[PDB]
């Protein structure tokens, strides 16, 4: 569970009305529900409103898939 779903903005979104949220690419946005096939209702910077589904990425990736690459393996001393 019932929690707001974390997401990341994939594009800047400029609200035209108070009921739309505004955010910058890379911001964290939270998803409550869909109001239609194009818009989510959710939260950003403590404000509630709507924003396009297509402008965010729902945060589904686990940390286990991220434990890769030389910079990460060097940091954690994996080849010591």
């Amino acid at each position: 569970q019932g929690a707001l779903l974390p997401a990341k903005a994939v594009y800047d979104f400029k609200a035209q009305t108070s009921k739309e949220l505004s955010f910058k690419k890379g911001d964290t946005v939270y998803i409550l529900r869909k109001i239609d096939q194009n818009w989510y209702e959710g939260e950003h910077h403590g404000r509630v409103g709507i924003f396009p589904i297509s402008y965010v990425e729902k945060l589904t990736g686990s940390a286990a898939a991220l434990r890769t690459g030389e910079a990460y393996l060097r940091y954690v001393d994996a080849a010591a």
